[PDB]
């Protein structure tokens, strides 16, 4: 595809969701551009490049039980960028805990992800 | 103050929030720093400085009745940055319709809001 539309931006930023929510590394690699960067939160460098983000999606979901949810809608721009709200549930040490997120993305001429910003701190978890 | 800690940006959004919902136009534009910009939509070029901030807010809040409200926690930073999910009502040609909005601002190093970011499309619109 090429720059994708508001409402293809919200369909993928979607589907990145879905793919998190069930875990699928390599599905989830596969939406980034091959040099895309990744700053998670917010305020931190950025990784850089699929090897990178790879290595921190098997982090983040390879461990314990991951789910993630939309908390409300996609919010598109027309210049292949969107925002959208979310919460993911995880497991700390055996007990359910929660953090809320934004995550901002830009999506490249391809309709990949050429650059994730997630906005959170550390109130935003919960137990 | 100086450069908004994450708590100090959840309160500040917030209260950002509160001040849109009830029309205190001057007190918002109080908000900004004196030369910042406001992105409405993302992905429109940006405005520039308090008068033309005012002008904006004048224009979407003084005419018919505008409620604001937080549909989620505001996603803050420690670099004196976040995110907030919100819905906009209002009414158009005398019908209630809403529009749902993601905001991403960064403060100064005086706790003033240097950019504002609105992220939505036509979609986010609903009657
Ligand atoms: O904090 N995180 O790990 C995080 C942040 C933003 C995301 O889009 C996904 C994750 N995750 O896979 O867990
Ligand atoms: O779309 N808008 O007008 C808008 C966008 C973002 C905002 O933070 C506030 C408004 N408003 O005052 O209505
Ligand atoms: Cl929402
Ligand atoms: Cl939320
Ligand atoms: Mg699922
Ligand atoms: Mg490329
Ligand atoms: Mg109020
Ligand atoms: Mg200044």
């Amino acid at each position: 595809m090429n720059l994708p539309t508001a409402q293809e931006v919200q369909g993928l930023m979607a589907r990145y969701i879905e793919l998190v929510d069930v875990g699928d590394i390599e599905a989830i690699v596969q939406m980034f551009a091959d040099d895309a960067t990744v700053e998670n939160p917010f305020g931190q460098p950025p990784i850089h490049g699929r090897e990178q983000i790879a290595a921190f999606f098997r982090q983040g979901l390879g461990g314990g039980k991951v789910r993630a949810c939309l908390t409300g809608p996609v919010r598109a721009s027309h210049n292949g960028c969107g925002a959208m709200p979310f919460r993911v549930e995880m497991v700390w040490n055996g007990q359910p805990c929660a953090l809320d997120v934004i995550d901002v993305m830009r999506f490249d001429e391809h309709g990949r992800i050429q650059t994730m910003q997630a906005y959170w701190s550390e109130v935003n978890l919960s137990v």
